[PDB]
């Protein structure tokens, strides 16, 4: 078996690597890469993403979110106000400012002590969610809004044709802000490229041991297992690597930069923050070894997860028994 310790593994494609996008997957996952839940991929030195990121400031972010977090330093959740709308020119000048700027710090390891420190004294604010991309039209490799959707593939594995759409979305972060341990919605694939700026740091379970970590969260978050069965699914939890460690959650950590993609594999949960100013870019996707999971993923049905519309058919069709129940928690 490849990879039996679940480390993280950062991949180098050649350019003619980088061409057929679901076979370089598929070579990933042939190394064991999966099985730590989460993959670097460093792109090869021809590529680019774009030409320049000078003309981005007019983008908006109609809804940013300030996250206020409750609990201890360790253990805590967090919540989304909404703000007024503001362009990226805008936020970028608020991320640089005294309040919410990235402190003075050694290196990688003194930051995320810091983070893991005082998070939850400060309530950064986070562009999230904001359909679009910043992939150039002309750039053939890897350009998330050009992959192959999740409806076609499960119409070429299952024969069934579905509505729904499956398009980018773009994410504007600062100092602290802060993405809740998580798995993908139906346990989907994920891609995340980090177009510019400070850098984010990842924490990740490996999928063969994600339900160690759903028990220390029933332990950590003991109301809100009560109020529901999958939680986690809200993406508002968050428990600190010193946490982990001392019960005995296996998971890894790593730094992604500017110019780095990252995979997220079904059913691997992550959560992590973001070091400065970033924006990134992010997908949802599916390969022939997702529907197995996709079939078996947990859903919210209390009305909490609310989630877009082209779900409804993964769980109309991987889940009929479900269904009624989840459809439930959406109306
Ligand atoms: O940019 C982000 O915080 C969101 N990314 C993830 O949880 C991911 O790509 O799966
Ligand atoms: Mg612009
Ligand atoms: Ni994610
Ligand atoms: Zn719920």
């Amino acid at each position: 078996a490849q990879n039996p310790n679940c480390n993280i593994m950062i991949f180098h494609p050649t350019k003619e690597e980088f061409n057929d996008f679901d076979k370089y997957i598929a070579y990933m996952e042939s190394q064991g890469a999966h099985r730590a839940g989460l993959a670097k991929i460093i792109p090869p030195k021809e590529w680019k993403a774009r030409e320049t990121y000078d003309n981005i400031s007019e983008i908006l972010i109609a809804t940013p979110l300030q996250q206020v977090a409750s609990g201890r330093a360790g253990v805590f959740t967090q919540y989304h106000k909404k703000k007024k709308a503001m362009t990226v020119g805008e936020y970028r000048h608020l991320a640089n400012s005294k309040k919410y700027q990235t402190p003075p710090h050694q290196n990688f390891e003194d930051l995320e002590r810091k983070y893991w420190k005082n998070r939850i004294y400060n309530s950064p604010i986070y562009g999230a969610d904001i359909s679009g991309s910043l992939f150039d039209e002309n750039t053939k490799q890897w350009n998330l809004g050009h992959l192959g959707t999740i409806q076609d593939l499960l119409e070429k594995e299952c024969g069934v044709v579905i509505e729904g759409v499956n398009t980018p979305y773009l994410y504007f972060g600062m100092w602290k802000t802060t993405f809740a341990w998580h798995t993908e919605d139906m346990d989907l694939y994920s891609i995340n490229y980090l177009h510019l700026g400070e850098p984010k740091t990842w924490y990740v379970v490996p999928p063969e041991h994600g339900q160690r970590l759903e028990r220390l969260a029933r332990e950590l978050f003991p109301g809100s297992s009560r109020g529901c069965g999958a939680f986690l699914r809200h993406k508002v939890a968050l428990i600190s690597p010193t946490v982990l460690k001392e019960n005995g959650i296996p998971f890894n950590r790593i730094t992604q930069e500017a110019g780095e993609f990252m995979v997220t594999f079904p059913y691997g949960y992550h959560a992590g923050f973001n070091h400065g100013f970033n924006c990134a870019e992010a997908i949802n996707f599916a390969t022939p070894r997702w529907i197995d999971y996709g079939k078996m993923a947990s859903q919210c049905s209390c009305g909490e997860a609310r989630v877009t519309f082209s779900m409804d058919a993964f769980v109309r069709i991987l889940q009929p028994e479900r269904y009624d129940l989840w459809k439930r928690g959406q109306d």
